[PDB]
């Protein structure tokens, strides 16, 4: 009755999904390889990363659409176990390069005198390629000759599984070993790259960052409550940095705090200037504010935190992974002892749910970075 659009409807969409992450790892992957200040290690694990996202949308994707639409397997058992072999030795891949991510960047936190020297491309090149080997003789066999390890071939006609996950035994060993764990040990390690990266100044010159984007804010604003909003915020973080002491240490002291005594006289004038409704006058006041502002950048701060939005992009990706892939081995943990508790419309929710961590990996680390946004324009154009 209603399924035939049902159909039409999920071959578009499908189509459309696998199209979009095609495109986007491409994208990431041929950006790396062309601009040469894309070729750091981080961009080595991005770019393992991407191609394992790229198989994902070039086989996996259209596979299913395919069992689906169709309702069976049409194509082998040979190619069954193929894909099988495929999409377990990407997965694992993708877990394995994600724990490599972790522990990068937790070392380049914890040790920052001996760690960095240490980290080549020839080495992040070696972990990768050790990474795949590894997956692929973990996997692959056992999917592959399981069959005639036990001499028969269960798996009917039509259908496509795995024989020796029948036992629920290796299936929850498998998904505590495989999954849980290491999602743990990227949480601990994010906590700590979290922890570590928080004392001093930067806790306190986060101030900075807050009057610093509530000035953009004020640039891009539309009416008298936003930059009253984020004019009032800005007088927050002024009056807390100025009780804040820098790291340079009365003479030309007093210099630095009287810089934020006349930066909060500049922030009430236009806050005045806001409570009767003159936007833009604001915004130009809140201008030279920014030039007040400058002065006392380039006299008493220290150097940026590029690493710092480095974090926030790890996070990116760790929570794109962990959110996408929970729901499916949770159906995986009912379906030891509850089959019937899992329907197959929400078994179709998880698998599509980590093929679209696939396709949303690069909106992640890619899309948000500037040099990567530079190439993109570069290659588009
Ligand atoms: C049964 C395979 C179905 N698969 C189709 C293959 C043709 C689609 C699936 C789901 C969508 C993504 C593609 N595959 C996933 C294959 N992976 C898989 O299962 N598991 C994993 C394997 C390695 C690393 C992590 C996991 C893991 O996260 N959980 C886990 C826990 C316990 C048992 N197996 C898995």
């Amino acid at each position: 009755p209603y399924k035939t659009f049902e159909v039409v409807f999920i071959v578009l969409v499908a189509g459309s999904l696998s199209l979009v992450t095609i495109i986007g790892n491409i994208l990431v992957m041929v950006s790396i390889k062309v601009n040469r200040h894309l070729q750091t290690v981080n961009n080595y694990f991005l770019f393992s990363l991407a191609c394992a996202d790229l198989i994902i949308g070039v086989f996996s994707m259209n596979l299913y659409t395919l069992y689906t639409v169709i309702g069976y397997w049409p194509l082998g058992p040979v190619v069954c176990d193929l894909w099988l072999a495929l999409d377990y030795v990407v997965s694992n891949a993708r877990v394995m390069n994600l724990l490599i991510i972790s522990f990068d960047r937790y070392f380049c936190v914890t040790k920052p005198l001996t760690y960095p020297v240490k980290r080549t491309t020839k080495m992040a090149g070696m972990m990768i390629a050790a990474a795949w080997v590894l997956s692929f003789i973990l996997w692959a066999p056992a999917i592959l000759f399981w069959q005639f390890i036990v001499g028969v071939r269960t798996v009917e006609d039509g259908e496509c599984y795995i024989q020796f996950f029948s036992n629920a035994a290796v299936t929850f060993g498998t998904a505590i070993a495989a999954f849980y764990l290491p999602v743990i040990i990227m949480t601990v390690l994010y906590w700590h790259i979290s922890r570590a990266s928080k004392s001093r100044i930067a806790d306190l010159e986060d101030n900075w960052e807050t009057l610093n984007d509530n000035l953009k804010v004020i640039e891009k604003a539309d009416n008298a409550a936003q930059v009253k909003d984020a004019l009032t915020k800005m007088r927050a973080a002024a009056l807390d940095a100025q009780k804040a002491t820098p790291p340079k240490l009365s003479p030309e002291m007093k210099d630095f705090r009287h810089g934020f005594d006349i930066l909060v006289g500049q922030i009430d004038d236009a806050l005045k200037l806001a409570n009767e409704g003159k936007v833009k006058e604001a915004q130009a006041a809140a201008e030279q504010l920014k030039t007040t502002r400058n002065a006392y950048i380039q006299k008493y701060l220290p150097p940026p935190s590029r690493e710092k939005k480095v974090t926030r992009t790890i996070l990116a990706i760790l929570l794109a992974f962990i959110i996408t892939w929970a729901p499916y081995n949770v159906m995986v943990l009912i379906n030891t002892f509850c089959a019937p508790c899992i329907p197959n419309t929400v078994w179709t929710i998880g698998y599509w749910l980590c093929y679209i961590n696939s396709t949303i990996n690069p909106a992640c680390y890619a899309l948000c970075n500037a040099t990567f946004k530079k190439t993109f324009k570069h290659l588009l154009m």
